[PDB]
């Protein structure tokens, strides 16, 4: 006997450029927690249902997890775009959802069953603008790009634009693209003609990486910030050496000294031979929230005796009250499911000259 927890992530489509990291983190969590006896001796079992890259696929994954797999709760989906359409399904069904990477404004407000462990754009994004200004205090002109078809990108760009204004900088253009575009010649040239000192990009990974590469190809030599959708080494293949120098804010640091981060990091580095990415750590944290909440609930109200609808409701209630020492730091939730998290960072892509390898260097 095991306790089923649903994992609804993008395992296919270009959204899997983020989702793959999340699967890795979730699997590390499953082993870590089951090696500690699961839920008071009862193992958990992660049940994966691929969402693919769109809303319909996420709705289908959630419905399968809820109805066929009988899960006690869901971790997912990968994108805020997907969450706004699919999470109401879980809300109506009274099944908890913990978002691992949904950073748009409004996610926890979807309902009483929606929480997230992924710090939102309003708290994460401004630090990369501040870091850019530290590296070049003479930045004056800023060009902004965003994916107009993606809910997260639209929310993120609003924060970047406000931060640019508040820092006293000139917003010389806001250019739109689609996440499915591969070619950005016209937008990139339009921006370059305005002589920006800083370019900010809110998109996802394939699109963001292609845009970075093309800006550099077209002769842009200024600073670049990528938003959370570019926050993966999977961009390295796309922009190669031309990824070098991109600044990306972080809600996780491999060097954070919490004991569980040491354990998580060691497991990750031993397997994948590089430092754990943010998305992997956040996925681990989401699983952790469920395990520790299930343990607390089970101690007060043995879960093997609770029928599934009540188990789901009681699990949701419990998780919102918990305090968790996770790889992200000490986190908790507000009464509506927003994450409470104190520490943020900025990292910078450092590519080897040949362009075949790189890493994220954390700024001090
Ligand atoms: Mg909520």
């Amino acid at each position: 006997n095991t306790i089923p927890i649903g994992i609804a992530l993008a395992q296919t489509s270009n959204v899997a450029l983020l989702g793959q990291e999340q699967v890795a983190g979730a699997k590390i969590a499953e082993k870590y927690f089951n090696d500690k006896g699961g839920v008071n001796g009862t193992p958990i079992k992660l049940i994966f249902q691929d969402t693919a890259g769109d809303e319909a696929g996420t709705i289908n994954a959630f419905q399968t997890l809820i109805n066929k797999d009988k899960v006690v709760g869901i971790v997912g989906p990968t994108l805020s775009q997907q969450a706004f359409s699919a999470n109401p399904i879980a809300e109506r069904a009274k099944v908890p959802v913990v978002g691992p990477s949904n950073t748009a404004k409004g996610i926890p407000e979807i309902g009483d069953y929606v929480a997230r462990v992924s710090a939102p754009v309003s708290v994460v994004a401004p630090n990369s603008v501040k870091a850019a200004l530290k590296q070049n205090p003479n930045i004056k002109k800023v060009a902004v790009f965003f994916a107009q078809n993606d809910a997260f990108s639209k929310s993120e760009t609003e924060i970047f634009q406000q931060t640019v204004k508040d820092q006293g900088l000139e917003l010389v253009t806001v250019q739109k693209f689609q996440t499915t575009d591969t070619d950005f010649q016209s937008q990139a040239t339009n921006a370059i003609n305005l002589k920006p000192d800083l370019v900010i990009i809110s998109g996802l990974a394939a699109d963001g990486g292609n845009l970075v590469r093309q800006l550099r190809e077209l002769g842009y030599q200024g600073a670049i910030i990528g938003g959370n959708g570019l926050n993966t080494s999977n961009v390295f293949a796309v922009c190669k050496a031309l990824c070098d120098g991109v600044l990306i804010a972080q809600a996780y640091s491999p060097e954070y000294t919490g004991e569980i981060n040491k354990a998580f990091r060691q497991a990750y580095v031993d397997q994948y031979k590089k430092e754990p990415p943010q998305f992997s750590a956040q996925a681990f944290a989401a699983v952790q929230v469920y395990v520790e909440s299930l343990k607390a609930l089970d101690t007060k109200n043995k879960v093997s005796k609770i029928q599934l609808p009540e188990l789901r409701t009681e699990l949701n209630k419990q998780l919102l009250t918990g305090k968790y020492n996770t790889p992200l730091g000490e986190i908790s939730f507000t009464p509506i499911g927003e994450v409470v998290q104190k520490d943020f960072y900025v990292a910078q892509i450092k590519m080897e000259k040949d362009g075949s390898q790189g890493k994220f260097t954390f700024l001090k």
